[PDB]
């Protein structure tokens, strides 16, 4: 059972008689043998015993003839007319119990108690007799059993105008799965519908009234919203496999591959707790190295243009690094990822995704070309002289290399050790590059201090791998 | 003219005699008829008058027979020994003049004056007869003259073993453009070289020593570096045109495409081989909204055996484009290799830009949420989102809830305290949450109806849809 309508409304008047019908609450069956049992739930309120709902038909009736004192005694806190009354109506597929009112779905019946006697039939405009002032739009879910949807007669007004005949119809320009049941005056849905074909049905209702004058007609435009269920399995467009190379970029959080999965069903905006149409993924590997270093990132968003202008869901799966992978690691594996549409009925609601991963090692090493820098200008403290970099260091990401200058010859006099102050080195972690700059220019005034031979030492941090190269600086 | 090596070193000994050769400074020609003129530059030092260099040959000679007194009087009182002597040698393309010592490049000659006589023949290994102690790895410039690179013979030790005859040769793993001149014992480079083909050569020098009953040989490993010149023009790999679509991401700083420009030459940051670009437009609108992002790196991997330069060009936004913008233009960008001789040092890049407006509208005509009566304060109810709002960048959209029924009593108004809305600028959504649970005890407060209004900041474009919240 579900309710195609969350709120009912009507006016009630002083002098309205015991036993007169007010409105009909509708429950739609989710299965053909399901039978509704209606009951009132507002037993917390005193006014609820002014009313009676028929357990089988769902028609709500006055249980008491309304009086002036009934109006004035409503403790709402607003002394003004009209006083709104809110009733709760419950429905169940078994015989009703008191506790269902606290625990089952209910409908709100909002009544406006007007502190006056009912209007005379000559005082009601045909449009009001025919159709509520503001018509709320019903909703049904796709793939459901046809059934009555809305009682079209205004019960209260046909008692004001008892000598009028009133019939309703669906005006069908195109063929629509909606009609009126002439015998009950209900709008009914005549077939199962498909949210993926149409999410909103526009309807024009015609009311035909035989007056003392002629047969009159009034038209009312409304529409029915179609709710979605998970009735489409996810699928890939093109490949289910993404080739991933891990080499010079090994930094955590970087994305190395992206696979897209599509689902024609809708999903609440990401991220959500709803379980309808949720896709849950699972790494298809028992392997500690893979699990502790790699991870899949899942996101989804609504799209419609790619689905033929029908709202569905686009999923993105991205292979991510958990932590900076050591430059010595080298592995090639085919990583499966099972994507399961959990609420898709039957065992065809999954897609297997594949990440074909190549992880190459990254050597730590200078080219065999040693550096020689010539400073043809008079040295100025802090002027950059040159840069040092291991092979392909400028492509590195997630690899920390630190550079150091050291003196080539060891058995060197104390005085000769000072010529090497002329140049120093700074880390440019922007690239993992080394920047040579001038330091002490005072030592350059010595002709022996104008040709410097250094060793540059690079050190990868995670594994402590070292590379060396030679470096000469000529102050000219 | 250029020096293949910037520092020479040798030993000199007590008892070494006037006129004995010590070593040979090398200058490498950059034109076929260019010739070097060598000269000593050392001014104030007393030991400079001890030496002489042949202006034509570059051979440094002793101009004085070294006595014990010469050593102890050199910087008297210093306890160092040996005592290092630094000489400066200059070269010129025309007849040397005094002023040239101040304004033309020089190499340093560092002589170690040993306070002893030379070793006897029986004391030295053959390698000290053949080679200098310090290994020096020379350099040569690509696209220059072949010629003598290094004197291999060790002049100071010639007489240490008078009956030994000494000659030299080169061996490598591959064929190499290097050889020994039999007549001068010079290592020669026999061809012009191309840095782009080979950046360093690894040679083994062989010294053949003919003793009184044997032909012996000792080896020395050497490396010759090739200095890079800007002799390659930049080029594009594949297409010189990038199609760029500006839609949902329109924030300042966003990069839209990558054009790759390659240059085989190296690029020292500290003007050689520098590529400078120019925006090919006068359009005020374009310039005020777009710039070209240029980054570059040096790389051996993409070029193979020899380091080259990779440049990346990307069209970047200078500010958030209004969602109402819509225009298509073709934007040229000229990249110039400013030190490449001739007019072929430039490449024209193109950006083919389509900028599309972004509509501000709901694609869902109704949001319906169902929440527990026992729901706790601040628990998330759901999210709303204008069409494609999760792709938005540089677009400011806010969301607001409005009550539908305006003719509402004060008591019914308090029902709408149960729900509030928070902005989620991260993904451009609004977040509904539970606010006041106390009003949920009232049956009239359990079905709420709102209008959701989204408003784009710049243009005040609005979108509106229905939202219902049901407390069950
Ligand atoms: C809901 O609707 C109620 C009924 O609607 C009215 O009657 C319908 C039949 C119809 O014609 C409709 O159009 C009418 O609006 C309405 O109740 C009405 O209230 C008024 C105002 O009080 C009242 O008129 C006064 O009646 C006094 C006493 O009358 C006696 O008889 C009536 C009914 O027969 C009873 O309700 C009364 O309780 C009495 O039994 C008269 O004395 C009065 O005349 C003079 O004095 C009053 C001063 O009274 C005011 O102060 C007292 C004390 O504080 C209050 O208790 C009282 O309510 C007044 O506010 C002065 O106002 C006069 O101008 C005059 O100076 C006057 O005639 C109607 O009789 C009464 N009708 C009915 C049927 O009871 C109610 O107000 C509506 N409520 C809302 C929220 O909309
Ligand atoms: C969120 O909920 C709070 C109330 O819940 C309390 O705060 C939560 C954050 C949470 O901690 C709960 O656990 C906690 O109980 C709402 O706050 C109330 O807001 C209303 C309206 O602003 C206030 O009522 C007004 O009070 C005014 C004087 O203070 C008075 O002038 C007003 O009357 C005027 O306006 C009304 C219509 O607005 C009109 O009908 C009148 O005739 C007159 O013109 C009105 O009485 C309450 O005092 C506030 N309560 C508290 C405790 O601060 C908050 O609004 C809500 N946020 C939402 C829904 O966005
Ligand atoms: C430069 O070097 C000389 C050293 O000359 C020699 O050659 C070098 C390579 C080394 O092998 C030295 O050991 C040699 O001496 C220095 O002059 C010498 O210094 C030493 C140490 O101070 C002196 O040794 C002294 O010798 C005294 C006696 O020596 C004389 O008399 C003996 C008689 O047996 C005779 O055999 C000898 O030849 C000397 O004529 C000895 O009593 C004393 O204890 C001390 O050991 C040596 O005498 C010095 N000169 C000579 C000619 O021997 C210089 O000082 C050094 N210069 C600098 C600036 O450091
Ligand atoms: C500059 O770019 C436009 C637009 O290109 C479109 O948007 C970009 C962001 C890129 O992603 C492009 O891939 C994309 O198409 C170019 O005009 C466009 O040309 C294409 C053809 O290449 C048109 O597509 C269709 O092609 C089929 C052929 O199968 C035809 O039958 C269709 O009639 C249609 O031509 C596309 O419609 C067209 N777009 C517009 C707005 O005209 C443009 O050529 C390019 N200029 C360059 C590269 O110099
Ligand atoms: C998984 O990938 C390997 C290697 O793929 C290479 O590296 C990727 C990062 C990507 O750039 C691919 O295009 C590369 O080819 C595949 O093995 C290679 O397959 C190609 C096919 O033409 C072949 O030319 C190579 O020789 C192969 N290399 C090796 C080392 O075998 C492999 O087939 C992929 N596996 C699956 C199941 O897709
Ligand atoms: C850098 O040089 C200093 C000496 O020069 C000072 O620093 C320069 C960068 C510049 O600011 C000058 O004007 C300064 O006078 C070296 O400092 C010496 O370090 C050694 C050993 O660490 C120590 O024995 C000396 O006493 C220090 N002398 C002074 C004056 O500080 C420093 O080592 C150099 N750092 C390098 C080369 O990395
Ligand atoms: C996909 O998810 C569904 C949802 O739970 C799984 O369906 C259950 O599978 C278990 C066995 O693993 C059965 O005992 C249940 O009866 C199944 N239905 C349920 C729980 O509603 C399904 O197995 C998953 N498919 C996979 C992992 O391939
Ligand atoms: C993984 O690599 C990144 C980038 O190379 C490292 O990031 C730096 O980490 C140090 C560690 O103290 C910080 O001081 C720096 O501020 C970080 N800089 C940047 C740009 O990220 C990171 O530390 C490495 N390891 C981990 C576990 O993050
Ligand atoms: C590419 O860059 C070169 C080098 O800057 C430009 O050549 C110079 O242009 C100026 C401007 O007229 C002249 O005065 C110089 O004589 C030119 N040569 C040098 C060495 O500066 C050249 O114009 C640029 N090419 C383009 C197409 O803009
Ligand atoms: C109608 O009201 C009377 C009270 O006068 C009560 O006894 C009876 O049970 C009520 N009927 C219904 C259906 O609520
Ligand atoms: C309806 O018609 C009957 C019979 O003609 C008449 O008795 C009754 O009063 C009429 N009712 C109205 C509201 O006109
Ligand atoms: C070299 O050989 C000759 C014999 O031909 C011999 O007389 C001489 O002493 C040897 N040594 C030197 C240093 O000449
Ligand atoms: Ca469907
Ligand atoms: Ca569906
Ligand atoms: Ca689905
Ligand atoms: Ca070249
Ligand atoms: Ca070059
Ligand atoms: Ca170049």
């Amino acid at each position: 059972l579900y309710f195609p309508q969350r709120l009912y409304t009507e006016n009630i008047y002083v002098g309205q008689q015991q036993g007169s019908p007010l409105l009909q609450v509708i429950s739609m069956r989710e299965f053909p043998t399901e039978r509704p049992y209606f009951f009132l739930c507002s037993h917390r309120d005193a006014f609820t015993s002014w009313f009676h709902i028929d357990e089988a038909s769902g028609v709500l009736y006055l249980n008491k003839t309304l009086e002036w004192s009934d109006f004035s005694s409503l403790r709402s806190g607003s002394v003004r007319s009209p006083k709104d009354l809110t009733l709760k109506v419950g429905v169940s597929s078994t015989p009703p119990m008191k506790v269902m009112c606290t625990i089952l779905p209910t409908v709100e019946v909002k009544l406006s108690f007007i502190n006056d006697t009912a209007p005379s039939c000559g005082q009601v405009e045909l449009s009001t007799l025919c159709f509520p002032e503001k018509i709320s739009n019903p909703h049904i879910t796709e793939n459901r059993e046809p059934g009555a949807l809305r009682q079209l007669r205004r019960f209260t007004h046909m008692s004001i105008c008892p000598n009028y005949t009133i019939s309703y119809g669906v005006v069908a320009g195109s063929s629509v799965p909606f009609a009126v049941d002439d015998s009950t005056s209900e709008l009914v849905v005549t077939a199962q519908v498909d949210r993926e074909e149409k999410e909103v049905y526009h309807l024009d209702i015609v009311c035909m009234v035989r007056t003392e004058r002629n047969l009159e007609e009034v038209f009312r435009s409304l529409h029915v919203n179609i709710y979605d269920e998970d009735d489409n399995s996810p699928y890939v467009q093109g490949t289910d496999t993404e080739d991933v190379l891990v080499e010079f970029d090994r930094s955590e959080g970087t994305v190395f591959g992206t696979l897209f999965v599509y689902d024609r069903d809708t999903t609440p905006v990401y991220p959500t707790n709803q379980v309808q149409n949720k896709l849950v993924g699972t790494l298809m590997t028992q392997d500690s190295w893979i699990k502790n270093n790699f991870a899949i990132e899942h996101k989804f968003r609504e799209e419609k243009a790619i689905f033929g202008n029908v709202r569905g869901t686009v999923h993105e799966y991205k292979l991510k690094l958990s932590q900076n992978l050591s430059v010595t690691e080298q592995r090639s594996f085919l990583l499966g990822y099972l994507v399961n549409d959990t609420t898709f009925p039957g065992p065809e609601g999954t897609v297997l995704l594949h990440f074909n991963v190549t992880v190459l090692p990254v050597p730590i090493r200078f080219s065999q070309v040693t550096y020689s820098f010539t400073v043809s200008q008079k040295a100025t403290t802090y002027s950059q002289i040159g840069k040092v970099c291991v092979e392909n260091c400028q492509k590195f990401k997630g690899i920390d290399v630190t550079y150091q200058l050291e003196i080539v010859d060891r058995q060197i006099t104390a005085e000769a050790q000072s010529c090497y102050w002329a140049v120093s080195l700074a880390q440019n972690p922007n690239d993992n590059t080394g920047v040579l700059y001038v330091n002490d220019t005072k030592v350059l005034r010595r002709p022996e201090c104008q040709e410097l031979e250094y060793v540059v030492i690079a050190q990868e941090q995670q594994n402590k791998l070292q590379a060396k190269t030679q470096l000469t600086v000529s102050f000219q």
